[PDB]
């Protein structure tokens, strides 16, 4: 189980566009593990290029030569490195993909077995009411979800609120609702925001204004009744330790592709430890990512006590997997096969890459 | 003075290897500013190659169109991407020093101009005490330089101290002397270091630990005298607020590198307002960026009150400037002409570039 190379490899999928780099971890015993890496500069500042770079530059030659079982020494190497979240985050869970393939089980269980799947939530909004509660009902109606996030951020705030609104007079008590404003409301817009929607209960408020504005964020996060989910903004440990000691997060998004498995272990345990809720997210996952995210999601109570961001994917043309991804009666499965009990599908790697 | 191009060429140069890239703006006027951005992937995680995909992909296209007095337009396009600090930077230095070109002032005196040179500081270490003495009395004899500072973080910290404790005892009071870590220490070892060298009279700490070792930090941080410089861990704003107000922090490191002209501006209010002294601090860079470091640093009175790190790019086996910079008597000068005062050597450029 020794790691003899490690690639990355560009590829792009219109959506109904996905430009992922495809992170390939390959061992002396023939198993390759995988896993993909999602390019968000507006989220973490990497490029398609940049991950490419870093990898074929920095973190393969550095990791060539470890076993499979000597994660805290490859995780330790790539931290010297600053940043570059995805790119880490791939290589780690194409290593435990192969990890699990060695050992014939699957990443779920060698991370802890809770359960074996997760309810699924869908994301929605900057829209009309009426073709939102349209989407909502055919999303429900199609695959059983019965867990809505709205994205909010738009001014006047009356334009999302209307939105969120509408939904609860739509389903009532029968789905469960919140918000995730990306940053964009000032903390003064998202306090007005929340108070309108104060008898819509919003189980969570996600990230509606910057974290960057510090005092004003910390005086909202107080203000709210519901926990306030910090997202791009708690990207790491340290992070975490932060934002919620300064109080500006109250709960926290676990996302697969920022922090794989061996880094989200590491920041389950510290919200675990701390006492916060943990939500499990999406990076605008092609079907690669979100298994990983089920993956991880379903060995822990604690992530899997809530829906998880799983539903992304369809929004994509296409994907890379021989065996695509099933939501139905609003929940996934973890793959039943070892690793991340997925396998990629040659024609369409040679159709998609870009390289 | 509209953009009209951006270009980032990638370099080597060896040292006695600098790989950084030219950043170029190219103005309708037919004056082109400069700058060089330095991948530090152990700081920031960038990447000679991902400097010049970030910048040949999303920053230039996002800013030519844009008048040379349009930078806020311009700092709120960039900020849309995270992180890519010296990406960043290097434009934003590039621009200011078009907009120099185009106006016939020296970008120190644009942004406040209060006085024409700054005190130099030399940093060396991790050698024996005996023979950084005689490096230190080199540096100090050659160039006038007076105040240098140890980098520090071997274990035991015996071996340090010794270095520091070494300087202090040839000069006496006749230079300044402080240290930096580099998040090399634990806090503990850091205290341990500083209580052994408490009778040196070191004026600063720089990241003697990591500062997301977060609790030990901020208790080493609250356990010593003099000022604790943050360098790495407050390359924004943002971080600076978080970690003086959490207490990680009591001095700030400005780096021109890394906030280019507009954000150290933004630094320098934000720590000047709070009450913070403040170091013009060095990125490994080449004399392009030195020359950037001592505009920004002597148009104000809070960071031209203590000398800078402005010797590094001596270790270089050559640069790219037309005109060399000089430290004589101690000090480094403003360059007399507009913009940053320098010019790449056309020859120069033409054998060093790796593109
Ligand atoms: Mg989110
Ligand atoms: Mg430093």
């Amino acid at each position: 189980m020794k790691i003899v190379a490690i690639g990355a490899i560009p590829f792009s999928i219109p959506y109904t566009a996905a430009e992922h780099v495809l992170v390939r971890v390959h061992t002396d015993d023939g198993i390759v593990g995988v896993a993909e890496a999602p390019p968000r500069p507006f989220t973490y500042g990497e490029t398609q290029t940049g991950i490419v770079a870093v990898i074929e530059q920095y973190f393969a030659p550095a990791l060539i030569g470890l076993t499979l079982t000597e994660r805290e020494v490859a995780h330790t190497r790539m931290a010297r490195t600053v940043g570059n979240p995805t790119a880490k985050a791939a290589i780690d869970m194409a290593m435990w993909d192969a990890l699990g393939q060695s050992l014939r089980l699957s990443v779920s269980e060698m991370l802890g077995g809770y359960t074996d799947r997760m309810r699924v939530s869908h994301m929605l909004g900057f829209d009309d009411p009426v073709k939102m509660v349209a989407e909502a009902e055919r999303i429900r109606e199609t695959y059983g979800i019965n867990t809505f996030k709205v994205k909010v951020g738009r001014r006047p705030v009356q334009l999302d609120t209307a939105v969120v609104r509408a939904l609860r007079e739509r389903f009532g008590d029968a789905i469960e609702l919140y918000v995730d404003g990306n940053r964009g409301w000032s903390a003064a817009e998202s306090l007005r925001a929340m108070r309108e929607m104060a008898d819509l209960d919003l189980l969570f408020a996600e990230e509606l204004c910057p974290a960057d504005d510090v005092l004003s964020r910390r005086r909202l996060v107080g203000q709210l009744d519901m926990p306030f989910i910090a997202d791009e903004s708690v990207p790491t440990p340290a992070d975490v330790t932060r934002e919620v000691l300064g109080g500006s997060a109250t709960a926290i998004s676990i996302k697969t592709a920022r922090t794989g498995f061996t880094g989200s272990t590491r920041v389950h345990h510290l919200a675990e430890g701390l006492g916060l809720d943990m939500v499990m997210g999406n990076q605008i996952d092609g079907q690669i990512g979100t298994a990983c995210t089920v993956s991880f999601g379903t060995a822990f109570e604690r992530t899997s006590r809530h829906a998880g961001e799983l539903s992304n994917f369809l929004d994509m043309s296409d994907d890379l997997l021989t065996v695509p991804l099933q939501i139905s009666d609003g929940q996934l499965h973890r793959r039943p096969g070892p690793g991340l009990g997925i396998e990629i599908d040659p024609d369409k790697l040679a159709h998609y890459r870009t390289d």
